[PDB]
């Protein structure tokens, strides 16, 4: 009910359809994606394009919110496991902003073709949250350790042009461009691609949090600053965090 | 008979001389190369330039033999274990085993019309882990995915951008730089090289990696890729 | 008395300024000690961020144990400084106002963020002096300028300019000390716990590595080598060195 699924040549196009929420990921959207990924090429598709309707690729977790629901991360993790395990290369057609879980989604694609007005951001430091290790590692490999530090410690927006610079974007362009590239890739040897992908994803990005990481993570998540962050936003005022 | 070795002051230059096959490696040219690396600084060399004759640095492999992969493996061990900096004068296209060899150099100067490629996904093959890890460290994880999953070329300008090329220039340029390097203190260069090479790229394949590797190599698609080329037609891969 | 560093605070930003401009802010045992102390005691304190910077034309030109009374426990005093920066909950924005060479480049890399002047450069000139680096300096350099350019900096003492610092990501911005402070100010209005978590994970990328056994030997040789002696002679003599590889 919340995604579009089409196929032309051997390219499955999976489209996030919540444009009125900038494709924010609630629980239902996350389940429907997972399913669409697992059932990709049941079936004759050799590649997937993943993209969002409207002006955003994905605005992150739904602030309504599943974002702060306790069993929401597991659905996200299962989504990511499904993409990682799929033998299909996923070309992300990033048609506009990708934030939070939405950045995570974008980075879990195998390749990225990015629209000129799209940007990338982890606003974690504005909301007092904390990321899983994989997000941090993969971001570091895609924009380089220095920019990652700036994105993670200060919520720096990564522009499209700069995403093209560091490698996070492979190409700057449109959905049609992404679909055309996926067509090429769909004509390549699948076993070679499946091998590259698996080895690539096993670069060590996938990392269980160290004990200090887990403690700092929980401490951030169950902090009062989390409340203050959303309140200041809705009240359209600056936050006053207390570090607790 | 297949390589040229010369020396000017402190700099040993090793030139691939199979420009008829665009310097494609085989049984012999690799084994000769291994010796040139070992028997360098035998000798008063403090720096090696590595390069290729004609239009190509090395366009891959051409075995038109059974221990070729061994000889290839030992070649890499040699450049890795070697105590001297190797400036790759990448004079033209560096493809497959050629990109492997170019990456095994400690530094790179790349001719303006040279490019780098792993076309494995056009031929249905798989790479070892080290090639993937090091390519990732040199062109960044993002561009590495595009090279690995889509067989995309890395042009010289982007090689300079990412760090794969330290400079754009000629064999002459490489030699000029290699000479300044020969004047640097060897023990410092040795320690840095060993630690740099030990960044984790020298990695043994995970089980799933090995399953997918063997699967790709023994696939029918590998034949299809070759037969399709010979028939100037598009491949129809089965994924088997 | 007097100090080798200056400490001021504007709102929640603590600016620490290295003040050995006579020596281009070359580190010694006292300066390093004063710096360690200024980092632990920050945010003790209403400060939520640290701007690190150098007085004069250089950020920090490396090391100069010359007049130093306790230059003996300078290597260990240097390890302490790096742990305190790594352990600090405060994000540290280095304002690299000039050349950061050697230990100065190590210090620069231990900062959480870097705002670099247009005339600054970065350099590990260890191959000109025949020394060896610890694994962390090498790993963290690799992450900040990419593996390719890392070999070039380490094997041939290549200078990374401001402009190519921005390119690789070594320099987050090209700006002035004020610019570094305006940015740190913003960061000081962010949520400390999120920052604390990220920094700790980021520093635990693997760059903190114990030397492999083969690494230690090459390091110990390089440092015990005659060429180290030679390279100093050749400089204090004002002439090219003749390195022997021993
Ligand atoms: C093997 C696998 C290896 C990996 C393992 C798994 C890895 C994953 C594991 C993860 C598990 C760990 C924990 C998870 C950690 C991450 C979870 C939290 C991170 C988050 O995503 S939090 C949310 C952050 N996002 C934001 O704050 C978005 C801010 N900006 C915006 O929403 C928008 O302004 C833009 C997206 C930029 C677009 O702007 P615009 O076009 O001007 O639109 P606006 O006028 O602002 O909004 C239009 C309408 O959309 C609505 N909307 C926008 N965003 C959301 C949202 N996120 N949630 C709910 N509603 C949303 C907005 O309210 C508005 O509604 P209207 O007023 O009715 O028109």
């Amino acid at each position: 009910h919340m995604i579009g699924i089409t196929q032309a040549e051997a390219v499955l196009t999976i489209e996030l359809q919540r444009p009125e929420r900038r494709n924010a990921l609630n629980s239902q959207l996350v389940e429907e994606l997972t399913q669409a990924i697992r059932k990709a090429g049941d079936g004759s598709a050799r590649a997937i394009v993943l993209t969002g309707q409207g002006t955003a690729f994905c605005a992150g977790a739904d602030l309504s919110g599943d974002a702060f629901a306790a069993d929401y991360p597991d659905r996200l993790i299962e989504l990511h496991k499904a993409m990682d395990a799929s033998p299909m290369p996923v070309v992300g057609a990033i048609n506009g902003p990708a934030i939070g879980a939405g950045l995570q989604l974008a980075m879990q694609c195998d390749l990225r073709v990015v629209a000129p007005d799209a940007f990338f951001q982890f606003p974690t430091s504005k909301y007092g949250l904390a990321l899983d290790n994989w997000s941090i590692r993969r971001l570091s490999s895609l924009v380089g350790h220095g920019r990652a530090r700036a994105m993670l410690l200060s919520a720096e927006k990564l522009t499209a042009e700069i995403a093209l610079h560091t490698g996070m974007a492979n190409r700057i362009g449109t959905l049609a461009d992404a679909q055309a590239w996926a067509a090429e890739i769909a004509r390549l040897a699948p076993l070679a691609i499946q091998h590259a992908k698996r080895v690539l994803n096993d670069d060590g990005a996938i990392e269980e949090a160290w004990p200090a990481h887990k403690e700092l993570f929980d401490k951030a998540w169950g902090s009062q600053d989390v409340i203050e962050a959303q309140v200041a936003r809705m009240e359209k005022r600056p936050p006053k965090f207390q570090g607790a």
